[PDB]
Parts: C-alpha cells; structure tokens; sequence
C-alpha cells in the first residue's frame, strides 16, 4: 500500500466518472496520503516538489492503482490541480513553521 515513483506516467483512458462522493472522498485520502510524503521529504526537496505536476500525476495514477478505483481522465486531471492547491498550503504551514 505504498506509492512507487519511479512507474512512468500513462495515460488515463477511461472516460466514465465515477460518482462525486467516491471522487470527493478519493481526494480526501490522495490529500492526506502526499502531504505526509511531502513532509518527510528534505527542504530542499519540498521546495522543488510543491508545483511539481509530474510528481502529483505519479501521486494520483499509483493510488488509483492502489485503491482500485479508476477515475477518469478528466477527473484524474482535476484530482492533480487539487492535490497542487493542498500542497500549497502544507508547504505554507511548513515555512511559517521554520519561521
Ligand atoms: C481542482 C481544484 C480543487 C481545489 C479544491 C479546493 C477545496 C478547498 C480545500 C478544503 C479546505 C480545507 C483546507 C484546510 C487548510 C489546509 C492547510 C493545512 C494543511 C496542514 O499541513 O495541516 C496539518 C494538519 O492538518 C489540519 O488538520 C489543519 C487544517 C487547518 C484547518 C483550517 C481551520 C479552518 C476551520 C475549519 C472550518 C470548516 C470549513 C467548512 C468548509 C499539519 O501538519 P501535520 O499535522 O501533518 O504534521 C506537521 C506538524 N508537525
């Protein structure tokens, strides 16, 4: 049950959604799940991971594997841009944090 970063990016081709509350609560879990990889990570590797979308894409594709659930394309996406938006926001915590 853990995420393998060096699988390369592939992709999505599944176009049928899956429901907004299993899609909703997914993001709760890949929200939580990077934040704690993002927190162990060093500092100088936290501030080139951030925006990183190759690492939040590697982040959302192993944990659908993990999970068995198969978002689609679209959701998959939008999954990636939320994970960017929570990392942000760890990321501001932890600098306030060092300050
Ligand atoms: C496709 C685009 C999609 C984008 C979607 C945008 C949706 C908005 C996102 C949901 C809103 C929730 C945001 C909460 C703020 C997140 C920032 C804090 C994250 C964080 O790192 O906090 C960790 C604990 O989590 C915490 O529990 C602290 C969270 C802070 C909560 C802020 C207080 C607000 C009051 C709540 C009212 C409810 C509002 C109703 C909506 C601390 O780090 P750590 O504990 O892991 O370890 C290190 C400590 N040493």
């Amino acid at each position: 049950n853990k995420i393998n970063l060096n699988k390369p990016i592939i992709e999505n081709k599944n176009n049928v959604d899956v429901s907004i509350k299993r899609y909703n609560n997914f993001v709760d879990i890949a929200r939580l799940s990077i934040q704690k990889h993002f927190e162990h990570l060093s500092n100088d590797q936290k501030d080139s991971h951030v925006n990183n979308m190759e690492y939040m894409q590697k982040f959302v594709q192993g944990l659908q594997e993990n999970r068995n659930i198969s978002l689609s394309k679209y959701q998959e996406n939008k999954a990636v841009m939320d994970l960017k938006y929570h990392l942000q926001k760890v990321y501001a915590n932890y600098l306030s944090q060092e300050e």
